[PDB]
């Protein structure tokens, strides 16, 4: 039916912000999802500046594989970057979304993900691509899928503010006021 209320576990997920931040915001997204591209450029930067920078919010991203083989390739790459060069993760993450074209045919290839690895991280292009080919990190993608299913994700992006499901990821008033209400409760 609808995404379930409740606090998703961010254990083993990419995180941004202070450890002790009182509010956790989780995005369930997909690198091929055009609404996720919009969230990344239009909404995410406001959450950073209003909340993450000041330590009120810690943010996490969980992979959702809604757009076929390219979603899975992208997710495998994303997982590897988090494990091997976490300090660089959010730079890689942002550039992969920035790379998403406004066209609908498959666009995610190992070569594309390699060049992102090269510009944004300390990881070697050929290492990543070998890992993509071997599906070295398939278990992390499966763990994300398990979590997606547990929360009953129906569409991407789905944003959680603590245990609250955001109804419209594009409504910054909703996101901001919800974060603020949670901060109060804290």
């Amino acid at each position: 039916n609808d995404a379930v209320s409740g606090q998703p576990s961010i254990k083993g997920q990419p995180v941004l912000g202070k450890d002790d931040a009182p509010v956790t915001v989780v995005e369930f997204g997909d690198y091929k999802c055009p609404s996720c591209k919009v969230f990344n450029s239009d909404i995410f930067p406001k959450i950073q500046k209003d909340f993450i920078d000041k330590g009120d919010v810690k943010f996490s991203f969980v992979n959702v594989m809604f757009h076929g083989k390219g979603s899975r390739l992208a997710a495998l790459a994303s997982e590897e970057v988090w494990k091997e060069d976490p300090d660089s993760f959010w730079d890689f993450h942002e550039k992969l979304f920035e790379k998403q074209p406004d066209t609908e045919q498959e666009w995610v290839t190992p070569g594309l993900l390699g060049d992102l690895a090269k510009s944004t991280t300390k990881i070697k292009p050929e290492t990543l691509k070998e890992n993509l080919d071997k599906e070295t990190f398939a278990s992390q993608v499966e763990k994300d899928s398990d979590l997606n299913q547990k929360m009953n994700i129906q569409a991407t992006p789905t944003i959680y503010v603590n245990d609250k499901v955001i109804k419209n990821f594009a409504d910054y008033d909703e996101i901001k006021e919800t974060i603020e209400k949670e901060l109060k409760g804290k």
